[PDB]
């Protein structure tokens, strides 16, 4: 049960197929309760999963490395996060902190969610009220299959994943390995992915696009769970009758922000229900549509909504977050366009 | 020169410095990066006018490397410039321009003598009673007494006018030697005489500060930023503008229980009509008032039933639970007595 420093963390988590990370602090009484329990689970599991990088338990002293904790937006202790090959999973571990409960959790997360087809007839009897994604491969031992198996482990909660190999899948491989999305119901045709199947990012992107919405609604009921995903929010606040704002926002996010997809969460929020957050940026529902970023540290305002129509402005807003420009302008006021400087401000 | 400060050396360096100006910065703050040459230039200007060791000390704190020092002084944005006197942080933070002149003029005014010496005791009879006045009658200016007086006046000159009388002049009022006398506002208010040991800084400072600064202040839209800049958490009373009874109770109970905590907490009271939004943060409304809450700038913690202030020790325990981390633990994990995960609110 390893300890992650600011230098060895990327090496360790990337090489771990599954890693359960304990983000703790010494002053958290509940953190100290966990260290023996996290050790015992670590050994119960180290025996059931002996091989190198099958399951890897680590921990992060969030006092020592405030930057690491800031990276995954850890704000309270202890917080247990799941990583697959160095990528944090949306769903935080919120089960009980018992040696038993941790072990059962790792047990599930290590189970194979992919159903292997043994006869192509099975595809005609799939449950069409769920979404189904079928991967047709020459062989299971292929870079193609390994990318697919990664995507399936990340997304099994969102979609059913199936596989077929060799002689079974040959009739569907006229043009090589491919992936078929069977949409729910009977109203749309299958979509076929014949692209960069060794490319995790592109393949993950296409599959994920089929089974989670690009812009989700944040509500009181799902806010905490969305915060637990570890990313800042890019939010459109808008009235329910206001469908044009959402349409514009959805299109500009889809056109401009695909490369940023995994570093920020795209959300929309009913401005009547979110009157209080709108206060924090000196807005009322009458002011909507409003675009804002919520970095958890602060909430930053985009400007006139009609500026989303200007090409690249939405991208630049996201870029200004990650560059630190939005934070700087929040305490120090707008950067110069092209005498001596004032003190930083609480809100400005 | 600009001294870098870590945890191993922070208290030594600032304690020995009669005046220290500290630059709390962060490498990623562009205004911090701009400040570093101006800060070095200002210390060089001031090291010329103030040569002796610990006359004026310019130092800096990389708040990334030393998050705990930053937390100690409630630094939350950069660059923040604080003034210390012999290790004690002055409540007013440096808010002037970050230029060499503005810095230098500020250090020059802080080093200046704020006490006015009176040539004739006729000046105390004609003394302006629209103000708080403290008068020190001394044997000589080379006293140890006067140097404690000088130390207190340097800290509290913004809160009170300090006058001194020496030698032949003060001789009549020194029937019993050196003595300090407070003249409250209004020609009708009686004099209150200091009785403690004038060579004792801690004791003379506390008596003078009690006559100078009210124990409980009202936080308003105007002074909100200033109060935050004092670097102390808030123990605040939310009451209606007409609810004077709750306020009197609060002031009494604070004076009875919390004088030990006077330097670590800011005692405040606020009109809950004009602060409806912060009350909303603790699931309270003006109807729910009176409310007692601590604002720790991380979170806001509710005391419970306002009736419980009258139970001896319960208000003191509220503050103790803040410093012991108990309030923060219970905020994320629920009341103290396998484990449930932490929550952002319970
Ligand atoms: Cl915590
Ligand atoms: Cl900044
Ligand atoms: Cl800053
Ligand atoms: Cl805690
Ligand atoms: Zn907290
Ligand atoms: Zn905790
Ligand atoms: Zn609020
Ligand atoms: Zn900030
Ligand atoms: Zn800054």
């Amino acid at each position: 049960i390893t300890s992650l420093d600011t230098e060895n963390i990327d090496e360790i988590l990337n090489n771990a197929d599954v890693a359960l990370v304990n983000f703790y602090a010494d002053w958290c009484r509940f953190s100290q309760m966990l260290h023996p329990i996290f050790e015992e689970a670590s050994d119960v599991i180290k025996e059931e999963f002996p091989n190198e990088n099958q399951v890897v338990f680590a921990r992060v002293d969030c006092d020592q490395h405030s930057d690491i904790a800031q990276r995954y937006r850890i704000s309270k202790y202890p917080t247990l996060k799941l990583f697959r090959n160095g990528m944090m999973m949306k769903r935080e571990y919120r089960g009980q902190r018992s040696v038993k409960a941790l072990a059962d959790y790792i047990r599930q997360q290590k189970s194979d969610p992919i159903q292997e087809i043994r006869d192509l007839a099975e595809i005609t009897t799939l449950d069409r009220s769920k979404r189904n994604i079928i991967g047709y491969f020459e062989q299971k031992d292929s870079d193609n299959y390994r990318v697919f198996e990664r995507v399936a482990n990340i997304l099994h909660d969102d979609c059913a994943f199936l596989s077929a190999f060799g002689d079974v899948s040959k009739p569907e491989r006229y043009s090589g390995d491919n992936i078929i999305y069977k949409p729910p119901g009977h109203s749309a045709p299958d979509m076929v992915y014949l692209g960069a199947m060794t490319n995790f990012d592109v393949t993950y992107n296409w599959i994920q696009d089929k089974c989670v919405p690009l812009v989700r609604e944040i509500t009181f009921e799902n806010g905490e769970e969305l915060t637990e995903e570890g990313l800042p929010f890019l939010i459109l606040f808008h009235m329910k009758e206001d469908t044009e704002s959402l349409e514009i926002f959805q299109n500009e996010v889809a056109r401009q922000l695909i490369s940023e997809k995994g570093t920020i969460n795209f959300l929309h929020a009913d401005c009547d229900k979110f009157r209080h957050p709108l206060l924090h940026i000196q807005k009322t529902p009458a002011d909507c549509p409003v675009i804002a970023i919520d970095s958890f540290r602060h909430m930053y305002v985009f400007g006139d909504f009609k500026d989303v129509l200007i090409p690249g402005k939405l991208k630049q807003f996201v870029f200004d977050l990650h560059s630190g420009k939005l934070h700087r302008e929040f305490h120090h006021g707008p950067d110069p366009t092209d005498v001596a400087s004032s003190p930083p401000e609480s809100s400005f």
